[PDB]
């Protein structure tokens, strides 16, 4: 999942 970053990223 992606967490809510700008821009979003995954781990």
């Amino acid at each position: 999942l992606c967490t809510a970053s700008i821009p979003p990223q995954c781990y």
